């Protein structure tokens, strides 16, 4: 799901995209401030958007949800996961652990508003 008056790849921008990094409880919220829910998980990417929309590009692979626009990170990249420790919104507190690993990303043409990239991503499905 995604904020109904924003784009996937906005949405994605906004939970996966943090080249300058921070802490969880801090970049937490603005997630959270969207759906007025504490999420459980969430990890950040810590490189530039370009460099994540460059692996639209790779040879595409199957996503867990079984479309075929899941594309693997060329290289590992320093990340944050942020799991949920306590609270209810707007309380939300998180642990991080630090991590350096393959991402695998779903993209898709931009739709109305999104930049003019031939692709752009939608959805982490995963990491490595
Ligand atoms: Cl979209
Ligand atoms: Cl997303
Ligand atoms: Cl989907
Ligand atoms: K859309
Ligand atoms: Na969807
Ligand atoms: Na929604
Ligand atoms: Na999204």
């Amino acid at each position: 799901m995604w904020p109904k008056r924003l784009t996937k790849a906005h949405w994605f921008e906004i939970q996966h995209i943090q080249p300058s990094p921070l802490q969880c409880n801090r970049a937490m919220s603005g997630i959270n401030n969207y759906t007025q829910h504490c999420k459980h998980q969430n990890t950040f990417l810590h490189d530039s958007f370009q460099n994540v929309a460059a692996v639209c590009d790779l040879l595409s692979i199957v996503c867990k949800n079984r479309r075929h626009n899941c594309h693997q990170s060329s290289k590992p990249v320093n990340m944050t996961d942020c799991r949920l420790t306590s609270g209810k919104y707007p309380q939300c507190r998180y642990s991080a652990a630090a991590q350096y690993k393959f991402f695998i990303v779903a993209c898709d043409p931009p739709q109305k508003s999104d930049p003019p990239y031939k692709l752009v991503p939608v959805h982490l499905d995963s990491i490595l």
